[PDB]
């Protein structure tokens, strides 16, 4: 059962980090209001994305506009619509969600775990944190030990 | 207590890898020997490729260091471990852990030391000693101000 255990531990880890980012962003809104908070989002995103297991974090507003990213090579996405059904689901339901994707970042299609956590202020959704996490590091290690 | 959760998560990961390595080593004893030894080195090496593991050593029941994953520590092979945590795992037949500070070249870093004994029949034949890079957790905690 080693595979399920390691994947669950990887996901649990990302989710506990992401929750604290969500709480952090919420506190900035509670303290500063929406106009001034929306400028402290980038630093939080970037601090969190330093973790080895996180590929990219985006913050997406209520209207599905990409506000910020931690990936400099994706600066062209800022102010575009996310056009992402999983993001729409989180925004509408106010619930987290997750799924696996294949994505080629330059080395061939890699397995990537996508987690969305909506950001709530006064119980209302204001946006969504979208995370691409490097779950292929788990699969790669399992293959290396023949499990 | 993000901090306790994240530390716990790291340690569970290590402990679940280390349990499978113990099982694998035990298997190779059951069904070969030693002298199993090349197969033991390959197992240690595969396991040490994970990012969060610094070094793995396999120590026999007389406390001799039999194998390491770290090239620069080959001089340790055939020496006594002279390590009280290793002695504890051998004597008690249960895992143990503790934190150390160790300077690998970049200054003293927090390192999590985990020992799991290896048993054949139900008798201790050795011990797996692991140094793990728990300072990756503390570094990230400080980076997010938690």
């Amino acid at each position: 059962n080693l595979e399920k255990e390691l994947l669950d531990n990887f996901k649990k880890n990302i989710t506990q980090y992401a929750k604290q980012l969500e709480i952090s962003i919420e506190k900035v809104y509670d303290e500063k209001g929406s106009v001034n908070a929306q400028k402290d989002i980038q630093n939080l995103l970037s601090e969190y994305a330093n973790m080895q297991e996180i590929g990219e974090i985006r913050f997406i507003d209520k209207d599905q506009i990409i506000i910020a990213t931690t990936k400099q090579s994706n600066r062209s996405l800022i102010n575009q619509k996310a056009n992402d059904s999983s993001v729409q689901k989180a925004l509408s339901l106010g619930q987290s969600n997750d799924h696996l994707i294949l994505k080629d970042y330059g080395g061939g299609k890699d397995r990537v775990w996508v987690y969305n956590i909506p950001v709530k202020v006064d119980k209302k959704v204001i946006g969504n944190i979208y995370i691409e996490s490097k779950i292929n590091d788990v699969y790669n290690q399992l293959n290396n030990i023949n499990q």
